[PDB]
This record gives C-alpha cells, structure tokens and sequence, in this order.
C-alpha cells in the first residue's frame, strides 16, 4: 500500500484514527480532504474513512483543474465514473515516443510506458522544456500535466502557454499553486495518474503525464510531517519519501490496452544530485535528462547535458540504425569536450589532428544539435541529417 492515503472525511479531527479496510492516522486536511499515514511509519480509537475519490471522463480534456480535482478554467467534467486517487499486467516498453527534440530523441530516447526523470539545477528552464514536450507530443497523444505548488510567473506561464497553445485540447492540467494547502500539492500528482490510469488503461490510450516539481512536492510532505513528533525523518525529509515517491512514479508503465509515459521533473536544492529527492527518485526511473549549467551560460536552450542523461529503456526501442548515431554522437562528444579541456590548457594548436576533429565535433553539437528552436519540431530522419552534417563538417567519420 502507499504509506500516504487521500481519504475523503467529513470534518477531519488531526490524530483521529480512521478503519479504510487497514487502519491509518490523519496528519493533514483541508476540508473534507485529508490525509492519512500507515503505523508502520509511525513511532506512537476509531471511525471509518473512504478512499477519496473523483469522477474521471475524458471531458476532463481541455480543461484545467486545481490539486483536488476541482474545475477552475472549464466545466465540471461529466462524471463517466469515480475512481479512487490511491490506485490499486504490465509488459516492457519497446517503441520509442519522440519528442521532436534531438538532444533527447538521438541519444536518450524515452520509450511509451516509460518513467524517467528530469532534473534541473536551480534557474534553469526546467518549465519551459516542459511546454515544449507537451506540445510536440500533444500532436499525436494526450497530456496530462501535473504542476505541483508552482510560483504565480510560472503559473501564468503554464495556464497562457497552453490555453493559446491549442495544446490544451489534447491536454489536462492539473496545478496547485506555491500559495495553496500542502495537502492540495499532495494530491495533485495522484489525481492527475487517477485521470491517466482512467485513459490509459480503460480507454486504451497512449498518455504522457509530466509532473512537476517533484521538490515542490517533498517539501509538502515536509511541511505536514514537521509538527507531527512521532513520524521519523531521514535525510531531513520523513522516512516514508521513499515508498510514497515509489508509488506515484510506479502508477505508469505499457499494458497491452495502453500505456502511462511518465516525466517527474524536479529541482536539484544546491546543484546537488546527491540530494535525497533527486537521489530517490533517480533510483527509482529508468533514467533522467540532466539540465547543464554549462549550457545555460553559453545561452544554449534546450541545456540538456548529453553525457549525465540516460535512457535505461532507450535501447529496446532503438533500431541498428538508432543505435549507431546514438553511440557515435555520445562518444564523440565525449572525446571532443576531452580536446576542450586539454585545449584550456596548451591552446587548440597543441591539440592531435584526432583532437582538433573532436573538438570540433563538440562545438557543432553544441550550437546545431543541442541547441533547439522551442517551436521548431525534428523528426528523427532531421536529427539524424544534422550529425551526418556534423560529422562532415568536422573530418570523422
Ligand atoms: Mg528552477
């Protein structure tokens, strides 16, 4: 079970222990909204509870709602069913989902049913890269974007950017404000999979949930947990982030009726990968793309760094032909920022004819590969053409 259970609840009373069908302690509400903790993460009665449920449809399709489900731009969606937020056979992802961005689509690419990460350092245009994604794929599939505890700019950004998009009318948003409850934060990510679950699998669709920050979303579970003296901590965070993030991320995954894509995006605190939330949730996907600093400065967008992401999938879904670009793309570029860092030292003169090759490799990539249009979409045969070129243009092969 998740240790964290959205319950529905009539005037919730904090500590009150509720019977769902184990047993559980309220730690958080707002409203007729609460959330209970498993014993088995607690170090200290009764009435019953239900899970907390919403009505799921796919008119929920061109709208944008708040954490808990409610409607706040559109309709109430027509209740087609209820389903509980919580959830509840899976086979290995094997066809690639592009995204249209070559830094992703050559080297890493993610696969339909796959969960893989995003993370960011701080101030970097992890939200951006978001948009573009969800419109480059809402083309061909539908989107469910779960924005958790984002700032007023960014929320304007999001809301501005796919109302005018037109890449609402694939997509469902589903977003909490950085102002909102703790607890609105905390059910956002699950009400957004409960609607995915709902299309994907009942509807025998192919969705791309992107969630977003998976910090934001920690530190709600931080805030809640900090008054509360009996629940433990690790890593400065409770103890329970690790099964709680476990069973949000593995809510996703290929069916042979549909398929959950997932993206947990997230803010590395201090540039530091080794915090606990990207630690955790790094252990947990099949891979991440990392955001680089490095490129940022040199005004480089999409700053996705192509030695520190992976795809663990990736490989089951490349053709030998895939394959061979990816592999020589990487290595190259690897060897070319090698030249660079010998070249900081004893000047691009000093540097072998191989070295000079390489470097030139890298800097091309850089400035022709990496670096992306945010509304221009490259079909695989495009990023493939442009390392061809690459490739010429620096005296490889
Ligand atoms: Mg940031």
């Amino acid at each position: 079970k998740p240790p964290l259970i959205a319950v529905e609840l009539e005037n919730p009373m904090l500590g009150e222990v509720i019977d769902l069908e184990t047993k559980a302690i309220v730690i958080a509400a707002y409203e007729n909204k609460a959330l209970a903790l498993l014993f088995d993460y607690y170090t200290g009665i009764n009435r019953q509870g239900n899970t907390y449920k919403i009505a799921v449809s796919e008119d929920y399709i061109g709208g944008i709602f708040n954490g808990f489900g409610e409607p706040i731009k559109g309709p109430k969606p027509y209740p087609e069913d209820y389903r509980d937020i919580n959830g509840l056979a899976r086979k290995v992802p094997n066809e690639i989902l592009y995204t249209g961005i070559s830094s992703i689509d050559v080297a890493h690419p993610l696969l339909k049913g796959q969960k893989i990460a995003i993370f960011s350092p701080p101030g970097l245009p992890m939200e951006r890269l978001a948009l573009q994604i969800a419109r480059n794929v809402a083309k061909d599939k539908t989107i469910i974007f779960a924005a958790i505890g984002v700032p007023s700019d960014i929320y304007k950004m999001f809301i501005d950017e796919f109302i005018n998009t037109k890449a609402i009318m694939n997509s469902a948003i589903f977003i909490s404000k950085a102002d909102s409850s703790p607890i609105e934060k905390i059910y956002t990510p699950r009400v957004a999979l409960t609607l995915a679950e709902y299309l994907a699998f009942e509807k025998n669709r192919d969705v791309l949930v992107l969630m977003l920050d998976m910090t934001n979303y920690a530190d709600a579970l931080r805030e809640i947990s900090t008054l509360r003296k009996e629940i433990p901590s690790r890593r400065g965070y409770p103890a329970y982030l690790y099964t709680d993030l476990a069973s949000i991320y593995e809510r996703s995954g290929l069916t042979s009726k549909g398929s959950i894509t997932l993206i947990p995006m997230l803010t590395m605190p201090g540039n530091d990968i080794t915090h606990v939330v990207p630690d955790l949730t790094g252990y947990i996907t099949e891979g991440q793309y990392v955001l680089s600093q490095d490129l940022h400065s040199k005004n480089i967008y999409p700053p996705i760094d192509l030695l520190k992401s992976l795809s663990r999938l990736a490989k089951n879904g490349m053709s030998k032909k895939h394959k061979k670009y990816a592999d020589i793309l990487i290595k190259s570029y690897a060897k070319g920022l090698e030249a660079r860092d010998i070249a900081t030292i004893v000047g691009e003169d000093s540097l072998s004819k191989e070295d000079k090759a390489y470097l030139k490799f890298a800097e091309l990539v850089e400035k022709e590969f990496i670096k992306q249009d945010y509304y221009e979409y490259r079909s695989i045969e495009k990023s493939f053409e442009i390392i061809d070129s690459i490739l010429s243009q620096s005296g490889l092969p």
